[PDB]
């Protein structure tokens, strides 16, 4: 029991045909809000019931709505994982740019839980792989902190920018040499990442490595 509406915890425990006939019963409960301005799809999205979504997107419910903290039920789905109902979501116009209060995009969930499926449904279907969180921060940056190399590569391919820089003026490339992801920083280097490029405290992603790493990386890009 997660809401203050029944409709709500039927399509939250997957009770689809009890939801059915309450619908039948009173259609306005397919899109009723409950205390978190959510609706029966924002919780069938979160718990993974996909033919419960794909019953409420045939009906003709609304797919954009933000529940109280700005998520769309592509940002639900995106960020719990839900491959197919991410794409029955996308088939009905869901907004791939949307973003919540947190400012995050349903890409900014996918490459920072290496949703890497996911991140490629939202990319094809035109997610702005430059997209900034309220830092000024990326899919990349995420997916650079975080040591996800394949989700780099998925960016990569799909023309996410190396070079953007956040708040405190750090680019993913800074982000992989701090957080000491060696196989991602020589990436981004690889891809055309700037070694030269200082942050808020005036220092390079080379300034920020630890180890051996800034000396390696040097070298890739002149001698």
């Amino acid at each position: 029991c997660v809401s203050n509406l029944m409709v709500c915890n039927l399509a939250y425990s997957g009770k689809l045909e009890e939801l059915k006939e309450s619908i039948l019963a009173d259609k306005s409960l397919a899109t009723r809000t409950d205390q978190d301005s959510r609706t029966a799809l924002h919780w069938a999205c979160s718990a993974g019931h996909t033919e419960i979504v794909e019953f409420l997107l045939q009906l003709g419910v609304p797919v954009n709505d933000k529940d109280d903290a700005g998520w769309s039920p592509l940002h639900i789905a995106a960020s719990a994982g839900r491959d197919e109902i991410v794409k029955a979501l996308l088939g009905k116009g869901a907004q791939v740019n949307a973003v919540n209060q947190n400012g995050c995009t349903p890409l900014h969930y996918a490459a920072s839980k290496n949703r890497h499926e996911i991140a490629v449904m939202l990319l094809e279907g035109g997610a702005n792989p430059d997209a900034k969180d309220h830092y000024e921060a990326t899919a990349m940056h995420r997916a650079a902190a975080k040591g996800n190399l394949k989700m780099i590569h998925i960016l990569l391919y799909y023309k996410a920018s190396t070079n953007i820089q956040d708040t405190e003026g750090n680019t993913p490339l800074h982000l992989a040499c701090d957080e000491e992801r060696v196989e991602e920083a020589k990436l981004l280097v690889s891809q055309g990442a700037s070694i030269y490029i200082e942050n808020k405290e005036e220092k390079t992603p080379l300034q920020v490595a630890k180890g051996g790493l800034g000396l390696i990386l040097k070298r890739m890009v002149e001698g």
